[PDB]
């Protein structure tokens, strides 16, 4: 899949190749570059702690376009516009509404990815990470 070809820059400025994500369920979340969103990070961390050893991870992308965790955090990117990161170009090509805006609307929009690397679904910023647990569980059980 094109998903495993992706290699965004990580927080330390080093390549983070998505091929290491093979056989894993992945939650991709754009994260707030500014402070004041503690409840959101707590819920994500809880999801990660709960499921990480089932073959699950969360890749958090800092972004400043909408103005304390242990899962992978990447270098700050644009999720929208002419400088949109290739990861977000790919994600939106797999999951966007048929009409209207394809772009990310606000902080903490979420994409859930297959164990085979196929994007399962895109969720809005308002849907709480905990609400995705059951969907994560059925993807983890994939044959």
């Amino acid at each position: 899949s094109e998903f495993y070809k992706l290699a965004p820059v990580d927080k330390k400025g080093q390549p983070f190749p998505f091929d290491q994500l093979k056989g894993k369920v992945v939650l991709i979340v754009n994260v707030a570059s500014k402070c004041g969103f503690t409840p959101q990070y707590k819920e994500l961390e809880a999801l990660y702690k709960r499921y990480k050893d089932e073959g699950f991870t969360i890749i958090g992308f800092p972004c400043n376009q909408f103005g304390g965790v242990t899962f992978p955090i990447m270098k700050k990117i644009d999720v929208n516009g002419g400088n949109e990161d290739p990861v977000y170009k790919f994600l939106k090509s797999q999951k966007s509404g048929m009409l209207g805006l394809r772009g990310i609307k606000w902080n903490f929009e979420k994409f859930l990815v297959d164990k085979k690397g196929k994007v399962y679904e895109r969720y809005s910023s308002l849907t709480k990470p905990s609400s995705l647990s059951e969907t994560i569980e059925e993807l983890l059980k994939e044959v």
